């Protein structure tokens, strides 16, 4: 055996910027892979592994808003993509839908990951409405192709970022908020793999919840004090940036981490928050971790599928 190998793959411009920001944030025990047609951008990537696709197609330029070029680029470079993926137990593919490279290449990358045996999760954005109808239609086709290629898919409509900014919030700060969805999803899985919990969840439970499902939610909530478990649970399933909310989820992996004070009653409260918000008879895979380093803080991690 071995400790489950996680890789995060950015595809196209937005995907590679997300990768750069995650690397800078400080994510460890995860392999980052940068994939792009655009050689200028790739040269500035902080990823250990860089794959320039479509060298013969684009000659180092981007795909110029043509998803067919992105797709053919990924197909041209299938063997480099396979080699980069090799060894992964789980692959996260992140990309902004609507352009030429991500829209076409990301679903090929996802297909390669899955056909190689990796549990494959996509986290992708839809374009802002101000970008126009063609962009939205191209992105929609990209989303549908991603859905057909991944085990689970998380979609972030960029329009939702307009819900969390004020008129002065810098664009890059809004982009960082979107980054949180993938980054915390990855970190929650990394944490599950690395610690043997008092009620343990491991990579086999992640596979059960995420394999061949469709839409997904991945969230984390942290709270302290009086109603900390309910508050943390509510935060975990809060989805202002998510196309897919908790509502309708029929399978949930939920892990609760706390100090020695973590109460049985609290654990039930948190479970009930998730079950009630889903408004379904949820099949739960429940975990608990006692970290005595923690004091009054409680952390609730949720992965929801089965929509
Ligand atoms: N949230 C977010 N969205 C992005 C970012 N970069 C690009 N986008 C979105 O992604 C779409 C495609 O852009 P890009 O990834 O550069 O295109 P590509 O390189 O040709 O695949 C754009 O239409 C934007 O909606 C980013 O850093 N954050
Ligand atoms: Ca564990």
């Amino acid at each position: 055996g071995h400790m489950a190998t996680l890789k995060v793959i950015g595809v196209g411009g937005g995907g590679n910027n997300a990768v750069n920001r995650m690397i800078d944030h400080g994510m460890n025990n995860v392999e980052f892979i940068a994939i792009n047609t655009d050689g200028q951008a790739l040269n500035l990537s902080k990823a250990e592994s860089k794959i320039q696709i479509g060298e013969k197609l684009t000659r180092g330029l981007g795909a110029g808003a043509n998803p067919e070029i992105g797709k053919k680029a990924a197909e041209e470079s299938r063997e480099q993509i396979e080699d980069a993926i090799q060894g992964a137990d789980m692959v996260f593919v992140t990309s902004g839908m609507g352009g030429g490279t991500g829209t076409g290449a990301a679903p090929v990358v996802a297909k390669i990951a899955k056909e190689m045996g990796a549990l494959t999760v996509g986290v992708v954005t839809r374009p802002f409405s101000f970008e126009g109808r063609k962009r939205q239609t191209q992105a929609a086709a990209g989303v549908e192709a991603m859905k057909a290629a991944v085990d689970t898919l998380i979609v972030i409509p960029n329009d939702r970022l307009l819900d969390i900014v004020d008129k002065s919030t810098p664009m890059m700060e809004a982009f960082k908020e979107a980054d949180n969805v993938l980054r915390q999803g990855v970190q929650g899985i990394s944490d599950l793999i690395a610690v043997s919990g008092e009620v343990n969840l491991d990579f086999a439970d992640v596979k059960t919840i995420m394999s061949n499902q469709g839409s997904a939610l991945m969230g984390i909530g942290v709270s302290s004090g009086e109603n900390r478990a309910v508050e943390a649970a509510k935060k975990a399933i809060s989805s202002p940036l998510l196309e897919t909310s908790i509502v309708g989820a029929q399978g949930v992996l939920m892990n609760i981490t706390g100090g020695e004070s973590l109460s049985l009653f609290e654990a039930q409260e948190a479970a009930d928050i998730v079950q009630d918000a889903a408004d379904e008879d949820v099949n739960m895979i429940f975990g608990t971790v006692i970290n005595p380093e923690l004091q009054d803080e409680i952390v609730v991690t949720v992965i929801a599928t089965g929509f």
